[PDB]
């Protein structure tokens, strides 16, 4: 196809994993707002790892709690 490469997810852990790993690669800070983290991660196809934005936010919030303390 005329474009970049797309990722594919089948298990909730894999999709949630790409979203969390997506924030890690985006260096999202633990104090980033869903807007800053979501945009920095949406630019990446990993954002498609989650079909619901509510789960996308839970993974982002969990991502900050995993890179804090």
């Amino acid at each position: 196809q005329p474009a970049k490469k797309t990722y594919t997810w089948n298990t909730k852990e894999e999709a949630k994993q790409a979203f969390k790993e997506l924030l890690k690669e985006k260096r999202v800070p633990s104090n980033a707002s869903w807007e800053q983290a979501m945009k920095m991660i949406i630019n990446d196809p990993r954002y498609s790892a989650l079909a619901k934005l509510s789960e996308k936010k839970q993974a982002f919030n969990a991502y900050k709690v995993q890179t804090e303390k």
